[PDB]
């Protein structure tokens, strides 16, 4: 089998689109979850088979209950390298030994659990070329803690990044470690080991990180694989009205508004907002007067009042989750406000749907620097001088965005990039001749 073993957390879905492709070489992939995981979703279905190992937390969420990082990281550890490599064994005692091992790298002790039972190990990048570099720098000891500036500076003029990152652009766990020591290591120790893979994968494509992507192929191996998305949105028959379409209520809503007209709202499915985030975002979006489909997930929606839900009743709609690549190909979509997960945004570029960014932290804030400067396709959020987001910039740029001066220079930039996206995963494409290198190789 090909094994996938993302971190546990809708984001298995890069992997397992990568295991898609595998499959239609004919490459046999299996879906490696917890047990919690797996005794509480769907299994993904044909062509997966699943497994699980086990995080310390069988029948309850580990994470809600160790929401430390570091605790909740040693425990998944601890118990996922041991169940891991009881389920090495037992898929070869059941006549399925591994034939490699497909990881998210903030499992490295995956990696040594695999190499340890004789099994190749592919590490699989979830985040851009450009963000993943800097890590890489640290943990090759190029560069000390924090990034600065003008370490980022150094790389543009070197002509590894594309852009020149600010204050406001350079990885936060990197740059301001001490806020987040645990997300600060495990961005950095992603790559210690790595040169001892059989392959490196990234989800992204050459022509959206040029320079990103040739030092990350130089330096680490990383083979580009992406955007790894459902091959209906990339225009890709190997097997604007979308024939993948649901049932979805938010979607019969969308149905009734006119073309381009809709703003999707989303931070994601970690970041927390507090009351007055809310408020100034939910705010923002109402004096807008654009439709708007706004996702407040269902563990933060309790934040949401009674007024504010009922001043969006006007115009927009609130649901806990959507179906969101089938959102962003919706003809009446017109733009996406976004926390700029690397996710979300390669859902935008597929689908070419500018962006208002709304970066936290993580990958984001560098993200949002491309989508503004090098990409074009959109603008990123101005805060105040006390770090608030306010509901006259969330309008403001939504305005930006649907209505500005640069309208036209923000859809195009989006659709370019959209066109370039499908080439690189349809038949020929550098992604797709990266997919084909690597499955020929285990089979
Ligand atoms: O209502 C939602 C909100 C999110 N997602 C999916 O969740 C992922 C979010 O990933 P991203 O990297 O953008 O951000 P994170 O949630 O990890 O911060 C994407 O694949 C989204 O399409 C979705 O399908 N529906």
């Amino acid at each position: 089998q090909v094994l996938l073993l993302p971190f546990p957390a809708g984001h298995t879905n890069p992997m397992l689109q990568f295991g898609r492709r595998l499959a239609y070489h004919g490459l046999r992939p299996t879906l490696v979850t917890t047990r919690y995981v797996l005794s509480t979703t769907p299994p993904p279905g044909d062509p997966f088979r699943v497994a699980a190992i086990s995080d310390g937390f069988d029948d309850a969420s580990g994470m809600a209950a160790l929401p430390d990082p570091g605790e909740y990281l040693r425990t998944l550890e601890a118990h996922g390298a041991r169940t891991l490599a009881e389920l090495l064994l037992s898929e070869a005692r059941a006549g399925r030994p591994a034939r490699v091992l497909v990881y998210d790298p903030h499992l490295p002790w995956a990696r040594r659990v695999a190499r340890a039972a004789g099994v190749a190990t592919a590490a699989f990048l979830s985040q851009p070329c450009a963000v993943d570099l800097i890590y890489g720098e640290v943990c090759a000891r190029r560069l000390a803690l924090p990034v600065t500036p003008t370490d980022a500076r150094g790389l543009y003029a070197r002509g590894v990044l594309g852009v020149e990152l600010g204050p406001d652009d350079v990885p936060p766990f990197v740059a301001a470690p001490e806020l987040t020591p645990a997300f600060c290591e495990a961005s950095i120790e992603q790559f210690a080991g790595l040169e001892d893979d059989d392959d490196v994968l990234v989800n992204s494509f050459s022509d959206l990180e040029p320079k990103e992507a040739a030092y990350m192929e130089s330096t680490w191996r990383a083979k580009t694989i992406g955007p790894s998305l459902p091959s209906f949105y990339l225009d890709d028959g190997r097997l604007g009205f979308n024939l993948f379409r649901s049932t979805v209520p938010c979607m019969e809503w969308l149905d009734k508004q006119p073309p381009r007209s809709v703003v999707l709202v989303s931070y994601g499915t970690v970041s927390t907002f507090d009351v007055a985030k809310l408020e100034e975002l939910g705010n923002g979006l109402c004096n807008s007067g654009k439709p708007f489909l706004w996702v407040v997930r269902s563990n933060e929606e309790h934040k949401l009042s009674v007024q504010l839900r009922k001043k969006c009743e006007k115009r927009g709609l609130i649901v806990p989750f959507c179906p969101q690549l089938e959102v962003l190909a919706h003809k009446a979509t017109g733009c996406f406000l976004s926390h700029c997960g690397w996710n979300s945004t390669l859902e935008a570029i597929v689908n070419g749907v500018p962006l208002v960014a709304m970066p936290h932290w993580a990958d984001q804030p560098t993200i949002s620097k491309y989508v503004e400067s090098l990409w074009g396709m959109g603008v990123r959020v101005q805060l105040d001088k006390s770090g608030i987001l306010q509901r006259e910039e969330v309008e403001r740029c939504i305005r930006e965005v649907m209505d500005g001066d640069r309208k036209e220079d923000y859809r195009r930039n989006a659709t370019r990039l959209m066109k370039k996206a499908k080439e690189s995963m349809q038949e020929g494409g550098s992604s797709d001749k990266n997919i084909a290198e690597f499955a020929a190789k285990y089979s």
